């Protein structure tokens, strides 16, 4: 029994986290092999509203970057610009590199951020990738360079590099690659997000996480078509369900008997009744931050 | 800014989880220099856990453990309260400085949870004042450990579930939070509460977050009154965390607000229930960035 919003443990990812500085400008890189990433507007001062980047690159040589690895001033040895982030070479290979990967996920998907400020750690929590493409984290000043990230086995899954905080208070990053999710631009100008709405296929994960561990009293004796339920769930912001989500809760309908769209009937009381002075799972609201992947991996 | 349930970094504790095994029993154990922490019941028997002996049931060879895919020779063991220690041949090069430490009811903690002494994730607990804990664990989490991070501060092993799906278990030393024994029998906890002083470091966390005050200041005695009657640990004078409204300025105010939240009862934060997980040293240390 039990269900809390566990991230994976950040050992993997702590051995990475080293410190980049650019003149008086100071945040975390990620440190794999011969190269640290960071982002971009580490060259930046406060050239916040319209900065060229490559303009303000080209002023820059290697020696312009403190690399700093807990004690050890790395050394870099090149550096080149990829959309948002910046790659720089060192001349000693990080020995604990994982084994890793770069990936570029679609809003719904959960991960963990290791926050850090000066290459330290200073904590972790799960998160998920808005549908608006934001993320609801934890970030202070210092923040930019923390990363997002998956374990699968013993190889890290790397997605997210912070790089904003919006105006109001949620958060933007790029994948490794350098490129942005969502329609985000790194400068201060005023830049807003598409609404945010309900991940419907988490909500239903976690109505089933519920399920399995021995609590029914959400449930109730109808169905509904796929058309009919997402006519109803947008009226309370609710992302649409696709045939796409059905199939992925597939293991979860089996585990419990209860089929994908007869608990797409529960979710349509529970969004038409409330809670009714009841919890599940611990909350008073309907949680969405959690994935099918995720509810298989910690309930059974 | 943000404010999410953050657990501490875990690599210091992920180079000290092993598996132990005896007989067909597999679970967590904790490397340490050259000795290995884990739960007593991992010498029982099912036929054995129903009415254990420990000190009769307790030879050497008779312990496989596995460091990866490393086997550390046992070459003594003993038991210390309701924790076996396993002395190895070969100290743990990643022990990090540690210390084992006991904590109160309403203090939090992280988790990093094992199966076969592999970490599977992290989390932040508190230590519920009917001394059980709220975590998430399947079969063969046993012997996963909670800690804090200052130097780790070892405070939790886990030991077993209650019927109730809430977990018992014990400090470093083996000896239980709660009043809980090792055997399968029938224990059940014991009634529950809201810790107080910790929904207020909440609401202040809300607060310092652009977030339902009140003007209408209460006083000590007209509080705990009105926490009696909803299940809330009283407040004690220590409780009054005088930092957290120096930084955001009202103490009885918060008070007053969470004694009318109770009454009426939107969200804070993001919950619809009122959070009393995050310590006001844990308010701070996020809004921090130590
Ligand atoms: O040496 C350092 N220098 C800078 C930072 C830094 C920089 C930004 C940042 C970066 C860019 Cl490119 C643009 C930016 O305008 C956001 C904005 C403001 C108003 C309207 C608007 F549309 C957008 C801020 C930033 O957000 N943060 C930050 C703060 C809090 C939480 N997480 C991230 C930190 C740092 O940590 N270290």
């Amino acid at each position: 029994s039990g269900f809390r919003k566990m991230a994976f443990p950040s050992g993997k990812v702590e051995g990475c986290m080293v410190q980049v500085t650019c003149g008086t400008t100071t945040l975390n890189g990620l440190w794999l092999d011969d190269v640290v990433y960071c982002p971009r507007h580490v060259i930046c001062t406060s050239d916040m509203l319209n900065p060229n980047y490559e303009d303000l690159l080209i002023r820059k040589s290697n020696h312009n970057f403190l690399v700093q690895a807990g004690n050890v001033q790395l050394r870099v040895i090149g550096h080149s610009m990829q959309n948002c982030v910046l790659k720089l070479k060192v001349d000693t290979a990080n020995p604990k590199t994982p084994k890793y990967k770069f990936v570029r996920i679609q809003p719904g998907q959960t991960f963990s951020v290791l926050a850090c400020y000066n290459g330290s750690p200073s904590g972790v929590y799960q998160c998920a990738m808005r549908p608006n493409f934001t993320i609801k984290g934890s970030f202070l000043n210092g923040s930019c360079g923390s990363v997002g990230f998956n374990i699968d086995y013993d190889c890290v899954s790397f997605c997210y590099m912070h790089h904003m905080e919006l105006p109001t208070g949620v958060h933007a990053g790029t994948d490794l690659e350098g490129n942005f999710y969502g329609p985000f631009v790194d400068r201060q100008t005023a830049q807003a997000a598409g609404t945010d709405t309900t991940i419907t296929v988490n909500v239903l994960a976690w109505l089933y996480a519920a399920v399995i561990n021995g609590d029914r009293w959400f449930l109730n004796r109808f169905t509904t078509t796929l058309n009919d339920f997402n006519l109803v769930a947008m009226k309370y912001n609710y992302e649409p369900l696709t045939q796409d989500h059905v199939d992925i809760l597939g293991p979860l309908s089996a585990q419990t008997g209860i089929a994908v769209l007869d608990m797409c009937a529960s979710l349509k009381e529970l969004l038409q009744n409330g809670m009714n002075g009841r919890t599940i799972l611990g909350s008073a609201l309907l949680e969405d931050e959690f994935t099918p992947f995720d509810v298989v991996r910690q309930c059974s």
